[PDB]
């Protein structure tokens, strides 16, 4: 796993607060589309600004959530055969509420965006290519789906 490992290596800087890294993640998807904002609606509320998804510990909960998965993803960048189904099954989770296919292409780059800032001059070419083609096969595996 020559292209597996520059996963791991640059994923476990950000593993080990997901939350302040994942806090960056959505800061940037809601700064990139504000439209995904409501979205996430709790206790039938809607987030009027991006701050205030920052003060919900249900979205709070959420970006855990989804920092956990990732790194789930992660941990199975080898074979990439196992987490298959379970991400047809978020993807089917997330055609459910209303998420668009092309809003992917906005939370990967909000993805790249955070690894990008943690990592500095560590986020080599390599890596951001590796991690490119790694949340391309979440997407595809989302995607089928839909
Ligand atoms: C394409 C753009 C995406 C949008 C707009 C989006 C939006 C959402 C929304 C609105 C929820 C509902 C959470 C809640 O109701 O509290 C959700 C859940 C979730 N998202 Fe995202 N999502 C996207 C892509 C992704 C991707 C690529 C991943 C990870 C590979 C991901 C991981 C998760 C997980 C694990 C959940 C919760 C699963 C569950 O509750 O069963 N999402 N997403």
């Amino acid at each position: 796993r020559p292209e597996s490992e520059l996963i791991r290596q640059s994923w476990r800087v950000v593993s080990r607060s997901p939350l302040e890294h994942g806090t960056v993640l959505f800061a940037r998807l809601f700064a990139l589309e504000p439209s995904l904002l409501p979205l996430f609606q709790y206790n039938g509320r809607q987030f009027s600004s991006p701050e205030d998804s920052l003060s919900s510990p249900e979205f709070l909960d959420h970006i855990r959530k989804v920092m956990l998965v990732i790194d789930a993803a992660v941990t199975n960048v080898e074979d990439l055969s196992s987490l298959e189904e379970y991400l047809t099954s978020l993807g089917r989770k997330h055609r459910a509420v209303g998420v668009r296919l092309s809003s992917f292409s906005t939370v990967g780059e909000s993805l790249l965006y955070m690894l990008e800032k943690s990592l500095g001059p560590d986020f080599t070419p390599a890596t951001r290519t590796a991690w490119s083609r790694l949340y391309g096969a979440w997407v595809q595996a989302m995607s089928r789906g839909w």
